[PDB]
């Protein structure tokens, strides 16, 4: 029984249903290596290098989706060489293709190249869901943009907002954290071919000494792994202050969510919403998820901090273990947050009364400025004015509804629509 | 296929053989539960809550250990309660114990105090191995506690030490992160029974307002369950302020850990140690693994430090992902540096040659100090005894050969001995 | 002006006060440093080293206290060592002692030592503070033991627990800190004399050769400077792994405070608490100061498990900056505890209220549980006690009342009472 | 003397020199807060607030930089507020602007915009050193582009690189960090003026209802304080979200630093480099410095999760402690940097022997690869080409020079080029 051993938490239940499951599985990675010595010899070939025939890439596209574990596993016993163990079972396989995969190249070819991918396809399913998050809270804010209820400044009564012009808030620092991991998506680098060391020593004496070939292939393989950008300089691997920028910008969701749901939990508690006695069991789910990506950042610094020279490998069992679990914890956050913000509603009747119990005071802090129970005189050139607002609370929160409503389409629409369908 | 889905790897690769993997697997922990209702079932029955009989509790005992998984999955997805599913699934399996299960208790009794017991069984388990580590880097010591090497300050020569002393260097450091997991293992308290809210009030209606018999029931548990210590003041759960202790105690082994093994890949590339071109990449998964240790405790204090009131959710999703793989961590931890301290060797030839390079200056420094190359006159009164020191550099070392072994024999085995078969 | 640059906001402003910045001053600092060479000297003289004469250790001793800064800068210049500069300094105003100051010590003598010794004198003014902090919340908790208010989880009503036990929740997190500080205080090991690599080479040469000499110097500069432990195995300095313990105590500090500082927030938010419109500043000040703390453990960590060999400097500028900061942190949190729980009171008016707007329903739950608004016949069996209940809240919460007291004065007194004048 | 106290060492010793000890300086802050409500209210009387007077505008640009500390001291001290002290202070020098001064605004318009002045023109100074040290490093690339030594993977020879390489793959590492900061720089956006709790409530009054008042006095403001941008959305304070990023990208600068230092502290062991036997003392403190801004970005990141609603002050003491120090120790640390580039030099005489020691090797490989010591034959086919190589140890680095050219020419002077000079 697969309770009888211990089992990722996340990948099991936080994120059962999610693409990243397959996304980051060895069978995906080791799928992904193939592709990439696949492409490795497709442009080898289109380059010159004869050695590489047809007959052998077709072995290999044929071949790239069938895994032998168990011949695999023993592979990787006799050596102790993931890369080495799949590309000999990769050779078994493809026996005319043997001679030439990943001719020039160094496992950090597919190692690294791989997680890139890996990582960018499960970075584009977490923006489709962030995005339809942030929609959701946006449906959630116009829904309340006249919904009057009280500002809090050291969570207590500062002023009257409206429900809406938080969710704006709260709207925007999920927003800002979307347009960081949606920006790093852009600028994600390839490694490409590079050699063991970074010079591409090998691949220059595979083409005779000629560098446009080499830098020819290292585009060429870019191309057909489908990156606009790639590193050119490098050691053995593309620098890992990539994977701190990552982990930041994931870090940031996490900052921005548990502000969001620690707001939500307060508010409920208050009596004030109610997310889909009422625990609000989602956002505090919400909030644990948070803090974990929170507490990731300073680890993929020191990954790099650590890097020695052209490459030191303590940052594998690291990097293994740190990156696909912030990824798959964004996922499971943003499903939550997902849900939360789909039934989310608010108790108009307590909001109702907790409005009413310090409308009075705010009336009077206002009439105050602007120089009932104002009949002195004293406030005859202001007890009407004030007598309106507090009949009319909405005329009380500034410019919360244009905010609201300028906010959501001119900024939040234009930044995600492009991912929402 | 496993392959075909993420995996974790601490679980699947770095502790596969690990009794942690099925001490922290959700049938153990499950089965704790229904050990924790049994001995809450035959505590309060020996203090005289009649409503409890023999044969509910017998059934119990004897079904234990029976989980009907595909049931309990349904169960736990018509209720989203896993705790109320579990009991509901107990329940079927004993029906004449069916109403009795959990009386008066809380989910959180199940819950935290299963955590305690899977966590201090692991605990354990890290400690008999950890002293087994510590051995082993003992036994290295005092193999080499006369081969003299240069010591080294700012990772250049300093002076002359022995291997042996910069081997009871790191001993010490693990030795202490060892005294610490060792002493909170033996100050864990456990939860016990409390309440919901940490009152006690629903045990105590239970026994018509006694209080020395809900004292005693608490009394009873703990002891039952094995533990020497409980808390006596709590709110729902024990204090996560015992969590971050257990977590910073991993983290000094972390530490400790990559400072010993940072310090080994050092000199490997140094040419004067080999861990069994030879690349250090057992150390190098050490330092990985240290690292995720070491970025751990902030997390584990901030999760008390969310904690609200008598308790907030927040901590769940973050105790289970936290926990279990620092435990985890540390066990694969310890797991490697076995390995290296079991076949860790001195290149003699180029510690020989590396002394030899740098004791003439040192000869120099120390002439110059008690005030061949020195015939002057002006080291007339010191060169006989300086050339004694460069023909035997062992008495150029100062203390490091006594130092090293009153160590072992006085701190080192005295701490470990009890360890160790 | 002092404020035409930037100033150490600690220093300044929320330590202004404190003993502290007397202690980790400059002057003290300089002031330790002259008063272990004093030590070192009277030890090597009393131990039979001829060369120092007491004619030498008086002027060390009548000159301790007297400071040429301007010349001790430029000493600092014209050679960029610390130590030299106030050796040399120290050594023109004791010309007779000159040649015989730190004979035979590196310069960590004077460094790591005086650390520790600041370290400790400023722990020790901590834990004076600390245990007055804890007495001011036990004075609180006693005065409220019977005050009556509503438990929560997830922030919301989950029953009836007292003020005082909450107080006492709150007192247990701070207490567990306190004896984790005072515990480290207690083991906290002097590093003596070791040389610069750990040997102690320089001085057995100076005492010809005999090692027991050289550990009663080191024992007896201990005694010297009060320390009951010692470091017997080191490389240049004492292992930082003690600065680690150092500054976790003290996050657990943190860790506990902001729990406590978020509750009053909260609860003040709720309209139960009120700290001496009413926004709880200090609280606010509080969970800043401690989540400073609560950050500082990892740098700690990671500057052990960056030290290389006997020793790499890039410790120090960390150190500097690091511990005095987490030292003088934890002070100023103190100050503002002992401020916040010297005039914390409960707003009786809505405690019981709340408790009122809550009660019907958690005697609900409570005739339930046993099985006015119960006349059905169906609760004939527990309608007088539940309505006993309901007309005295105090019998609804457990053994709140006696785990106050019993905790109170079995633990927390005993705990701190030696602390208190 | 000031020795007698507590002392930033930033300020006093690690950046004493620097312009951001008066930047970050409270006569700095207050000034800037004068400065705003300078602008303030030039822009509320060019946009028809008539109560606002050239005259009163007058006292406050004439008075602006005239400070009373003694009187603001016993201002803060009667009521405690330091805006409002300063304002009252503000308003003794001018009289006639008293009333107006701060017209509508809350405290947080002079604190939150003066923190970001502040911080900016401290990140400016910043960007300019940043620039002048990736400068240097490139200069020192350049002059080694074709210094051939030894490429490592796990500290150990691997290949053969040239020094210019790996100083171009430092230089990336620090360019990349710089181009973090240099974005944030030019994405910053000013908080302006919101209100008390981000609505503009009293703004609004203030111009008879007329939002487009509201606006153009928030964006007048905004372009007095010299911002491009501002946001649109808060509470009562700017997202400290933005706040993260800063720090973020500092500690971008932190990893690639200590990634560097650590590099040449390791080099300088294996005698290949020499920082300006010689210790690498500058590159220490490099690490140090190095170490904290890795160890800041979750605490800027918790500031934000802990924020709570429209404003909490647990940020206030938290943010002022914070982003300082890590201004200040980025400065510190490029200080550091240039020093190092300035100087670092190779070691020509070990680097060669260093090579010759593994080209052989390195030779042999390559010959293994393509298929004197190789007179088999079995090498015919290959000895002339590895004899050339091994005559010719430039032709053993690939790509090392062109990439190294194509690198600085290419992308890191067209990105520092607008900061020199």
């Amino acid at each position: 029984a697969s309770e009888d051993k211990f089992e990722s938490v996340l990948s099991t239940r936080y994120c059962k249903n999610s693409p990243l499951v397959s996304i980051l599985s060895e069978t995906n990675k080791a799928t992904l290596w193939r592709q990439l010595w696949i492409w490795l010899a497709e442009a080898e070939k289109e380059l010159g290098l004869k050695q590489v025939t047809q007959d052998a890439i077709d072995e290999m596209k044929s071949n790239r989706d069938v895994f032998d574990w168990p011949f695999i596993r023993s592979e990787e016993r006799k050596l102790k060489h993931d890369v080495m163990a799949h590309n000999h079972a990769f050779g078994k396989l493809c026996p005319t293709a043997a001679g030439i995969i990943h001719l020039g190249a160094t496992s950090c070819f597919v190692q690294d190249n791989a997680d890139l991918i890996a990582y960018r396809d499960s970075i584009d399913h977490i923006l489709k869901r962030f995005a339809t998050v942030i929609d959701r809270l946006a449906a959630f804010s116009l829904k309340n943009k006249e919904v009057v209820t009280v500002g809090r400044t050291h969570y207590q009564t500062a002023s009257l907002v409206t429900v809406g012009k938080r969710g704006v808030l709260w709207a925007q620092e999920l927003l800002m954290a979307f347009q960081s991991l949606s920006e790093f998506r852009d600028k994600m680098r390839f490694r490409g071919i590079k050699g063991a060391t970074g010079t591409q020593d090998s691949f220059l004496t595979l083409f005779a000494g000629d560098e446009s070939k080499v830098e020819a292939l290292d585009e060429l393989v870019t191309k057909k792994a489908n990156f606009s950008n790639r590193f050119l300089i490098t050691g053995q691997t593309y620098s890992r202050q990539q994977d701190s920028q990552l982990v930041f910008s994931l870090s940031l969701l996490g900052a921005a969510a548990k502000k969001v749901c620690t707001d939500i939990r307060v508010l409920q508690a208050f009596g004030e919403l109610l997310e889909p006695k009422k625990n609000p069991m989602k956002s505090e789910r919400c909030c644990a998820l948070s803090r974990k990506l929170i507490n990731a950042p300073q680890e993929a610094l020191t990954i790099l901090a650590d890097q020695g020279l052209e490459r030191t490998l303590d940052d594998s069992a690291g990097r293994r273990m740190l990156i696909p679990d912030v990824l798959l914890t964004a996922e499971a956050l943003l499903t939550t947050l997902q849900n939360i913000f789909e039934g989310l509603s608010v108790q108009t009747d307590n909001v109702k009364k907790i409005v009413e119990d310090e409308i009075a005071f705010l009336g009077l802090e206002k009439a105050m400025m602007m120089l009932q129970t104002m009949a002195d005189p004293f406030f005859d050139s202001v007890r009407d004015r004030v007598v309106g607002l507090v009949n009319n609370p909405i005329n009380f929160t500034g410019r919360c509804v244009s905010q609201t409503e300028s906010f959501i389409a001119k900024e939040l629409k234009p930044t995600i629509d492009k991912y929402l369908d």
